[PDB]
């Protein structure tokens, strides 16, 4: 069967800051494996107009090990949105990161 | 190489019309290939209140084949996510999306 990789948010922090992102993630929420991929930033500028190039970005991804339509992730999502929300919270404020509850659509 | 899955934001229409997306995307974006899933909504309400279960929502990603490492890899990034932007303005009204290169996150 094939993993949906479900999309979570990101994580970032300053290059000169080296974090170890082992010792501040889980590896699993909700019963599905989570993974932070590096990748380059997303968006060009901050809300205040800083560029993100000074900031290393990783993209969250659950991995969902499913059989069901798409609708069914609807539970898992949630459940997902409200243990990742309550993990990132606890982060240190030099921890940048945004969940999919900011991504507002129109 | 490396198969990068690069997370480009949302698109979405209303459930009720039943749009062929396959039809209506392209397969490649900039040398690189598009995909999209349905998946959950990433919040329960619009920013006017009415509830996003009315749409369904799709991820879209961008694969990228390259050789370069996340800082080396802006350029191309950059140029692919501008190139997609460019490819949904021209759909109608009634698709909706959002993309991160034109969020400004805190």
């Amino acid at each position: 069967m094939q993993a949906v990789r479900l999309f979570q948010g990101y994580l970032w922090h300053p290059r000169a800051l080296a974090l170890d992102l082992k010792a501040l993630l889980p590896g699993e929420v909700a019963g599905a494996r989570l993974l932070w991929d590096e990748v380059p930033p997303p968006t060009p500028f901050f809300e205040d107009g800083t560029p993100t190039h000074t900031q290393r970005f990783y993209q969250l991804t659950l991995l969902v090990l499913t059989e069901e339509p798409p609708e069914a992730l609807k539970p898992l999502a949630e459940e997902a949105a409200e243990a990742l929300g309550e993990v990132l919270e606890g982060l240190p404020p030099e921890v940048g990161w945004l969940l999919l509850e900011d991504l507002r659509p129109l």
